[PDB]
């Protein structure tokens, strides 16, 4: 019904978990959600809506970059009406203050893409994480007592970039870098709905160790659980 | 000993809160500190140190635009290695769904101003307030029932601005336009100190309405209250 | 071996066409190629090597957007030492002169992208398709009677853009409107590679028709049809 | 009656002085004037008028940085119907032909801030004295012998910047930094007022090397005296 | 009848060669083509009509850099209804593999004129060649063997540079600099008309060798040539 | 001896007159001066040395626009050591107050040429007059009573511009429009010399008024006339 998601009306849930990897999405669904329905194949971009603890709740796949995501949020909330939108991702983390285990609540991002530029000329905008689902992810990590850390991202174009500047943005706090939140944040506000980036650690950019594939798979977990305690 | 203010080590406090006018930090600093001494008089820009319920908390003014406080925080900072710095001031809500008695906290800010992009270039740089911060005040004001709101502000370079675009930074969720934050939020963030903004409504500025003298006498007293209890 | 491609050396044929939509790189793969191999399922973005009339040729997805494409673009480069890379997708075409039935090859392509703006700072480049594949891609349309138009594009980072110019772009010439080609062909010349994009019309975005599936099914055919004979 | 001065109709003349600090407003006044009355105290911003050889002149504090200024300008141009505008102030002089004894008048300004950028975009303004103002003073100077220089200057938002130009600006002949002039020149012109900056050096930045308490006092002494014979 | 060009209705073809230098012009129209008449001496800027294997070619001298071309563009489109232009000039090779002999057919142009960006602002515009002529150029110089690259250049606004970025322009595989084409392939697609620039070695930059007199006479010659055969 | 022109060392005189036509500059020469030489023909571009009043003057044309200036001044400065160097050209008035028979001198100019943001990035550079110049230009037509202006103007990279900004260069009371002066005054500060434009009115470009043949003879010949009194 809307050009990049095969769903009708009604097949996708009021709250949206978002990673990247459209695998991920799947794994998400068959692993935390009862009575899993797939509403969409388009682009292998896969959609899914099941429910958690009696309640409906959609998992999406967004893609990597602004550009993507962008598409999937804005048909989401246009053709959708979906009302909370929480990325699920991870970022390479730029601070040896940030631990591998951290699980991260994105304030708010800066970004190299040119998309609020285009929009507001000579105002750099700061986009802003809903702060109701914020704080509710943040309520729900401290009384599990899941480490969480909570600042801002950075919403880069360039995986591979020969003009990083991530060790300037690490001066001035920043915690890590990723590839969607600016444009989650951005979107979202634009219409009225609420947004929240939650995040693990892939790595440590500036000194390059990976996180082990068991960290990887404990900070995940605790990347849902929290997620799936972030509404209301 | 620094070029800006007179004061010499020791006599101002690890958390200092930020008017713009130096006669509020006057005000602020008669009407709710014991034992209160004035560490400064350059430019009429007061400073003064006194206790609260026991602790050592400054009230400095810092001038009005981004250049001005940018002076302030800096030697705040640098010369008297000042650990809290809370912005309380007001500002012009741009939306109808912020109310006149709503006490703003600002967990970033959007700017026209050129001091980030003149760091970072093809960056747009969004400041973070500190969260532990942030979440103090929002408890504190819980808890005393005071509403509360929590999202973006516009920090602008001109008061009067004909090329203004609140209009659309107010569709995009932005909560009101003052002139400091964006400043705050940068120094703070790039020298590891902890920083917010507390704001009151001095008008609405696409109704033109002002807010009652009774209003602000009311939001301002909450603003100083809820500063107070946002350290620790 | 590289991050986002879990093929192993030798996998990947010196020659890579660059769908956007995964699906269409199954597609593409089992309906033109002989003894085809899937070396990559990672992310569930496909990437395929088979043989046509005798000479290996994969076939990749990019995803949407510049940075999709680049974080794929630059592995197939640095990681598989691939040589063509040739984009075969859509666009929507934004002058009347450009028909239904035509197949673009880009010369060029203008952006909105900050990609370059990062690197280059005030200088607007050009990206520039190799001449060599462009040519070749052109006889070979000619050769078959192939109708075959060739311009520039435009690479943009909002499929939803309320600040569109596509309708200045039109006036000073350029075709249509796509995602990937300049990240493409920035990225293919910075390492001495050669690159083409090679693109049908979705629709005529400013009179908001859409092309037949009759019509798509064709044009992408002849798409393919032109892409097999580019490289020599 | 304006939102930040306090006084009448009628209690600011026709020519008003601008230093920064509200208190050599003061004391400018104090020293040079007849017949002296405060018309401001809002914010401790002073602002006064008195005579100076039976002719009246007000002496407004603008603070530090164009955005505080601006304020001000605006304010005493649209609500007062203010004609003449002199900045008196100081600025670190940035190259070694700069003599801590030179007035300095500037013809123009070079700035880092946005404020011309918001208004025009892709064209950089130049801002323009008046020349009758700059020829008067500069007479006066001459009549009496003070030695005086007459070229550009730079605004800068950052007194602390890490990223500062000056030497690259001190090549191309530029004389000084200090932190107004731009908006000061830009504002009046776009309101057809006239407006000069005059001033003393505070120091050498880039030998840091500070003026002298008698330097300083002597500087500025002449710059009231030659401000004061600018009109007519 | 146009402000820059001292011609009248019909003096000027269909068809217009433009060097730089108007010395060239003469030297063309002199050398090459039968009947010719001088429609123009305003400015010393001379343009030439004549004969070419009985087809009517004017050759009109531009000036150097995109302002000056820019003038004479826009009045041989807009007051003399010219419909193929194609610059005849030299540029400076920025890498190895672009050798003294070779001839350049320029796709498309980078630049550090602000042009573009005053017309489309957050767009990186990339100009293109018309194809009909750059094939027609192309096939010309093949079937009589003239060696030919084909690729992009930098059209720069300052032949003396400080701030000179060719040598990353370089490894993006730019081939040479000059000082017009961006301004003609704009300025022609923006009119409906073809637009196309053949290019010769002047030197090369980053060596600093001259090419030869010799040389420069053949690749001149050769040059000139592949013009007259680049219309049909 | 220098690329662009044909002169041995000791024919460019220390002073030099910089119109934009090669053919004003003839007449110049032969109209004003004594013992006239030609040292340069390159590329019609002329340049003469003769004496006025018992001094060497040279006198050469510059072309139109920043690039091809800019060429001219460099080399004039660098390859002859050329001290002082004066524009004498015209603008289009774009205010009513300028009135045709006015001698501009400007102080500063604006600009839409890129120049400067390649060397300054985020800062306007406000490019200046040299006073010395300046002044004995305007105590030259006052001791003569020849009207005379004195401000700012704009230098423009497109004659035809479609989006043109000259109405609000206007109300902030830039006088006219040009495309020289910028390059003119920051290339020779930049390296210690002595600059200046001084400039007639070619019409009336916002309300389309051409000067008449007359009005053009006569501010020419005043132009003249007060260049040969502006050093010393
Ligand atoms: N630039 C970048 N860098 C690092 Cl170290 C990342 N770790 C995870 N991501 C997320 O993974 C994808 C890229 O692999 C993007 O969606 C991005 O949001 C990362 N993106
Ligand atoms: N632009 C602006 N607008 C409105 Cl409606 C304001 N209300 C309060 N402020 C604060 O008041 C001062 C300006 O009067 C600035 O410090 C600013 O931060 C405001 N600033
Ligand atoms: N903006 C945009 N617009 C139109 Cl009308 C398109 N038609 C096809 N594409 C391609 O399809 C994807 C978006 O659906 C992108 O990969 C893009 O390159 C288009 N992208
Ligand atoms: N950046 C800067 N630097 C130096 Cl070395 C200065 N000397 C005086 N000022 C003026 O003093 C104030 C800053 O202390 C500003 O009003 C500014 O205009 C200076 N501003
Ligand atoms: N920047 C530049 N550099 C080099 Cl090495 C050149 N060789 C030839 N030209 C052409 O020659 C003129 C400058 O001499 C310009 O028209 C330009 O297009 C060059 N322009
Ligand atoms: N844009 C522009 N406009 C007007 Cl109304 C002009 N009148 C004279 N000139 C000068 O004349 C030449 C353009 O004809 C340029 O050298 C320019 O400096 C003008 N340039
Ligand atoms: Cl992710
Ligand atoms: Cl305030
Ligand atoms: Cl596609
Ligand atoms: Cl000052
Ligand atoms: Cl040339
Ligand atoms: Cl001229």
């Amino acid at each position: 019904m809307s050009v990049h998601i095969g769903a009708e009306k009604g097949q996708i849930a009021d709250t949206v978990l978002l990673p990247g990897d459209p695998l991920r999405a799947k794994f998400i669904a068959e692993t935390y959600l009862e009575n899993v329905e797939c509403y969409n194949e388009v682009r292998g971009m896969y959609g899914f809506t099941g429910t958690y603890k009696g309640k409906k709740i959609s998992v999406q796949g967004t893609g990597m970059g602004v550009p993507s995501i962008s598409i999937y949020v804005n048909e989401l909330i246009q053709s959708y009406d979906v009302q909370n939108l929480i990325r699920v991702g991870s970022c390479g983390a730029i601070r040896k203050d940030v631990k591998v285990r951290d699980v991260i609540l994105a304030m708010t991002s800066s970004t190299d893409s040119q998309m609020n530029r285009v929009a507001f000329g000579s105002v750099d905008f700061a986009p802003c994480a809903d702060f109701e689902l914020l704080k509710n992810a943040y309520d729900a990590a401290k009384d599990k007592g899941v480490p969480v850390t909570v600042g801002s991202v950075f919403t880069a174009d360039q995986f591979y970039n020969d003009d990083s500047q991530i060790e300037k943005l690490a001066k001035y706090g920043v915690l890590g870098v990723e590839m969607e939140t600016t444009a989650l944040y951005t979107l979202a506000a634009k219409h009225g709905r609420k947004a929240l980036s939650i995040l693990t650690v892939s790595d440590h950019v500036l000194t390059g160790e990976e996180t082990t594939a068991e960290e990887r798979q404990t900070t995940f977990h605790d990347m849902i659980d929290v997620a799936l305690h972030s509404v209301s």
